[PDB]
């Protein structure tokens, strides 16, 4: 048995899936959830650097969302402590090779899921 | 299991992206130190992954042409020219928007790969 599917990317004890189609943050989260994953949680600078580089030119949703009145929360429930900057003031976070920013959640963007190694 | 620490697993191969720029030969030797070779590309999936993994900077991969011999992959498989290598040099590099060639003695980042079981 192996830690990740052959069509997922394994890095630093997490398996990643990068989508081939664009959908809303909520639909993407649902799609990750169908595969025992969440929209990507980023634990380290290593994880961030890998994610931004690979994302490339195109915006990709990741597992971070900010609701007015609540702290920033990762999709696995872990509170986010703002160790990286997120520009803009929209609820849903995306990244790409040159930015980590925010956009309206209903916008159709590519996405990235992750889950622990099996 | 999986690829080792600091390696990336995709399509039953483990990949490693360098943090320093070196000649193609020095790069191949560095890969060899870790049971790998400069990246070999078996499929369109591998190619698309490698170009994305490489990002914006040029990275050496395991394709090289000795001017009296055909093109050959670092794992011994002859290259069937399923993609074009532009430029005018012996050693192949790629990045997210390009596969081309450069003088082998030039210092570029590199990507290693190895199968895995
Ligand atoms: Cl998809
Ligand atoms: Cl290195
Ligand atoms: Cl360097």
């Amino acid at each position: 048995v192996s830690s990740c599917s052959e069509d997922w990317v394994g890095y630093q004890r997490k398996c990643y899936f990068i989508s081939t189609v664009k959908r809303s943050w909520t639909s993407a989260q649902n799609a990750c959830s169908e595969h025992g994953a969440t929209l990507a949680v980023i634990d380290s600078e290593k994880d961030m650097n890998f994610l931004k580089r690979y994302a490339g030119r195109e915006e990709h949703w990741v597992g971070l969302k900010k609701e007015p009145g609540h702290p920033w929360k990762w999709s696995n429930g872990k509170e986010f402590n703002n160790w990286f900057n997120v520009t803009g003031s929209d609820k849903c976070v995306f990244l790409k090779n040159t930015e980590v920013s925010s956009m309206e959640c209903e916008k159709n963007l590519y996405w990235i899921c992750n889950k622990p190694y099996k």
